[PDB]
């Protein structure tokens, strides 16, 4: 049984790390390369990229412990407890040699940790569409004179009381099409039939709630990430954000340079947030070209 | 019947204004004072205040339109538009005489454009607990180190789609309860009943949808009082603010120093938001002092 159809020659199938079942998909050959999807997702956001990637690479695509079909994590959910799961699924993978990363939204927030930490593992990476956790996140605003404010979800999502899940149950599949069409540029992108299958997915009860525990330690993210960021990252790093509606626009390039002794930087045009489906073309086009230097 | 009870000598009636009909209560003898209630609440936030300033005042507490038992606006939720509502409320009780004004939160949004544009008939002025719509609001963050801010609402309730009215239906009481606890100091203070009252109030659909549709003006509010502004409020005025959890602190008067040359300010340690409620004593003992100058 499966929430997303998989690409022609890839797997569905599930591994145990550190007692919690992390489902992926992985097709191809070669070098290792990870995709983490974000909030409001799984594994299948990736699903355009993974067969031209799949062409020189291993790729793999797990779903975030609670998200798509991976059980909840058993320590929590911040992005240092979490990037141990992210981690050991990679080097089971890839054992004996460097694999690259691409990461989206909260993919970023769980895999920064073991990126630093372990940084002779990680040959080449890819950040798209959000913060990493750091003091910058409280500069955000509340609300905008023009537009929407981005980010004023990190608060009702952290809120106590389960208020997110409590709001939210019942009424999924509603919340989601709002939430990415108002974080979109490229609105038509996202058709019934595809909000239908990322709604049944994060309408999973323990998939709703797991999504919000991502942000209720984010605050915990932010204090971990304070002294992780004393060692500036080495590797080949490249950023992409939208340039439109919903788009991070300068920020993510500008973040990254403070952690990061090499990286490159792309704002897409037309672009909100979900740029694999927004923006297919140039950002598959930039992933590819970025990863086979 | 009644949605909140009604003090002993004062008297629950109604008034057409503009073609829309506004609930109010009233009691008391002398000059009037007028005092308007904000969001989540109704009249009755000031049903403590109101026996004592009747025994030197006329009194009177509407319900905003759309709100509590007034029917909702027919021009529209913006601060210019609705501060017509209520000026004309009170000159048919004052015509000979300049009035009074106390307002709270989205009061003072509701009422400032009537002040500046009619000052002769303003004789004192108390404003506590919201900024007067300006470009100060821009700053507030979406998101602390401590979790949830203080004005995330701000974009909850602006949203398209109604996006707050499909979420809160079913949960009023929930939801309610959230908000007023998280912007309090002193929680006790709120019975579980007194959350039932305003909880069925807000609850009707149309005073539902008119809770938000005043956050859904703003932008149109702060762009109005951009021009408004540059004409000072010259008459007496008092800001009140709370200087716990939920507080404005020293924000209320520092920003009243902008508008007003002739101000005075009190931040009550203690108490967050809610302040007739959390600080009656208090908040009473201030605002009557103040008025019987």
């Amino acid at each position: 049984a499966e929430e997303f159809p998989v690409p022609n020659g890839f797997e569905s199938a599930y591994r145990e790390v550190d007692g919690v079942k992390l489902h992926y998909v992985k097709g191809g050959q070669g070098p290792l390369v990870m995709l983490v999807h974000g909030f409001g997702q799984t594994w299948y956001e990736w699903h355009q990229l993974m067969p031209e990637l799949a062409k020189r690479f291993t790729v793999i695509a797990p779903d975030l412990p609670g998200l798509g079909q991976s059980e909840p994590p058993k320590t929590g959910y911040s992005g240092e407890q979490v990037a141990v799961y992210l981690h050991k699924l990679a080097r089971q993978f890839s054992p004996d040699r460097p694999f690259d990363l691409v990461a989206h939204d909260i993919g970023i927030w769980n895999t920064y940790p073991m990126v630093v930490k372990n940084q002779a593992d990680i040959a080449r990476l890819v950040y798209m569409q959000a913060p990493i956790p750091d003091a910058r996140i409280y500069r955000f605003p509340a609300f905008t004179a023009q537009g929407e404010s981005l980010v004023w979800h990190f608060s009702f999502f952290a809120a106590d009381d389960r208020l997110a899940e409590t709001l939210i149950a019942g009424k999924e599949r509603f919340f989601l099409e709002h939430f990415i069409k108002s974080h979109a540029s490229n609105t038509e992108v996202f058709s019934e039939r595809l909000l239908d299958l990322y709604a049944r997915s994060y309408a999973k009860p323990h998939s709703l709630n797991a999504s919000f525990e991502y942000y209720r330690a984010l605050n915990e993210s932010v204090r971990q990430n304070a002294e992780l960021a004393k060692t500036r990252l080495q590797m080949p790093t490249m950023t992409l954000a939208g340039g439109g509606h919903g788009g991070m626009g300068t920020f993510q390039l500008e973040q990254m340079k403070a952690y990061a002794e090499d990286v490159e930087g792309h704002v897409l045009p037309g672009c909100g947030h979900w740029l694999p489906e927004e923006c297919a073309a140039p950002m598959n086009r930039l992933v590819i070209d970025f990863l086979s230097r």
